[PDB]
């Protein structure tokens, strides 16, 4: 309940991010600012020091967390936004239920951000078996082998579609190449079926995670262990 003006802006920004899809530059940037801005008004306002710390602090750990995750070439993408979420809302009504979450939860770390990542990336593992439905309800059945694994990470439309969408060429029965980005590398091909990449962009998860999380907290956690 704290800190509600500062949650609804992150939520802004996530779903304006969320639902575009490069503006995911001024965005990240523009929250960490804001933010940073919006706790010197606060302490001052409020007159805590206790505030300010905490938001540099995000800022920070934050930092370090993504640049290593950068780093560790894994994260690839949106450790940003964890980042400049991190130096404004760190720090939100939420439950905690786990020994984790206990540390999680303590003086500079930025708990909410954190938690809201991790939340987020459960969510992610239930994609595949979105997709696993959009292909079914598409209409669309397996005859390769490739196909099932595709059935789950892909998705299966008509070249005409595929070029009227314009979308990454994955492959076609068995030619598939899970991680295609020559561009649209040559899309020569018949007005036939073919299979691509989706765009289901880990930019939502994390939104739908940054909404629930104040509400689930630490559950996703305690069942998992």
């Amino acid at each position: 309940s704290g800190s509600m003006i500062e949650y609804i802006i992150g939520a802004l920004g996530l779903i304006i991010a969320s639902v575009q899809d490069e503006i995911e530059d001024y965005i990240w940037i523009f929250l960490a600012v804001f933010g940073v801005l919006f706790a010197i008004y606060s302490s001052i306002t409020l007159l805590d020091y206790s505030i300010l710390i905490n938001s540099i602090s995000g800022f920070v750990i934050c930092f370090i967390l993504g640049y290593m995750m950068f780093l560790s070439g894994i994260g690839g993408g949106d450790g940003k936004m964890l980042i400049g979420l991190g130096a404004l809302v760190p720090k939100f009504q939420m439950p905690i239920y786990t020994s984790l979450g206990t540390l999680l939860n303590l003086n500079y770390v930025p708990t909410f951000p954190i938690m809201v990542f991790i939340n987020g990336i459960f969510f992610m593992v239930f994609l595949p078996f979105v997709i696993l439905f959009r292909n079914i309800l598409n209409g669309a059945r397996p005859k390769t082998g490739k196909e099932f694994i595709l059935m789950f990470f892909g998705e299966k439309m008509k070249v005409n579609v595929a070029k009227e969408q314009k979308r990454l060429i994955m492959g076609q029965n068995d030619k598939i190449n899970f991680f295609p980005a020559d561009e649209d590398f040559s899309k020569y091909s018949n007005n036939e079926e073919i299979w691509v990449t989706p765009q289901i962009p880990l930019i939502i998860p994390i939104t739908l995670s940054y909404l629930v999380t104040p509400i689930i907290g630490d559950r996703i956690l305690d069942f998992l262990i």
